């Protein structure tokens, strides 16, 4: 790939994966080729693209500092304004390109562009997303299910037609295990077994579990 690409690549990276968070890039067209033009993304095929994804080290290194520092507002979520603070970083260190983010927080109805967060994890190889074929459940490799999609970053005119496809880790590869997790995500989704169907690496400790757990209320 071109140094600017590399190294634009690396900033990226310098920026987001000291703080628990993970880029996987990917074009466009790999995207848009299993979907109507209606949820396309509204840029060329071989245009550059981030799959962005948070581990369970976020919580220590990027949302319990933030949360201690004048950083923070009130009247939004805090989650959501630490995403917004990182993904900033990214722009405040780039500041030569244009760079269109849509955090998760805005991938709601009534919203473009339309972003289907599983599909996305998919086609960036982050994540393998099971579903009937094989509702879905899109497992990290290395994560299991204790991880989150955070935003997809779209770098328009920066076009990379040679990035090879990388396909997600058939980590669930039998048919018994695929069902046992589909079932236990469909039926029984408040049993987190689930999510160690690849048993992590690091887990969401109890304060991160208390957290996540509650419903959104101040």
């Amino acid at each position: 790939m071109e140094p600017k690409v590399a190294e634009l690549k690396q900033k990226i990276e310098d920026t987001l994966c000291p703080f628990g968070f993970e880029v996987y890039p990917f074009q466009v067209a790999w995207y848009n080729e299993l979907l109507p033009p209606a949820f396309h993304l509204p840029l060329p095929g071989p245009t550059m693209a981030f799959l962005v994804l948070s581990t369970p080290a976020m919580f220590d290194r990027a949302l319990k500092p933030f949360l201690q520092s004048c950083h923070l507002r009130m009247l939004t979520d805090p989650v959501d304004q630490c995403m917004a603070y990182h993904l900033g970083r990214v722009r405040e260190s780039l500041p030569e390109l244009q760079i269109e983010i849509i955090a998760d927080y805005e991938m709601h109805p009534n919203r473009r562009p339309k972003i289907l967060a599983q599909t996305a994890a998919h086609v960036a190889g982050a994540a393998y997303y099971y579903q009937r074929q094989d509702s879905g459940v899109c497992i990290h490799p290395r994560f299991g299910g204790w991880f989150a999609i955070r935003g997809v970053m779209l770098l328009p005119g920066i076009e990379v037609p040679d990035l090879p496809p990388r396909k997600p880790h058939d980590c669930v590869p039998t048919r018994a295990d695929r069902i046992a997790l589909l079932e236990g995500f469909n039926f029984h989704w408040r049993d987190w077994t689930y999510r160690d169907a690849v048993t992590p690496q690091e887990r969401y400790s109890e304060e991160q579990k208390a957290y996540f757990s509650t419903p959104p209320a101040q």
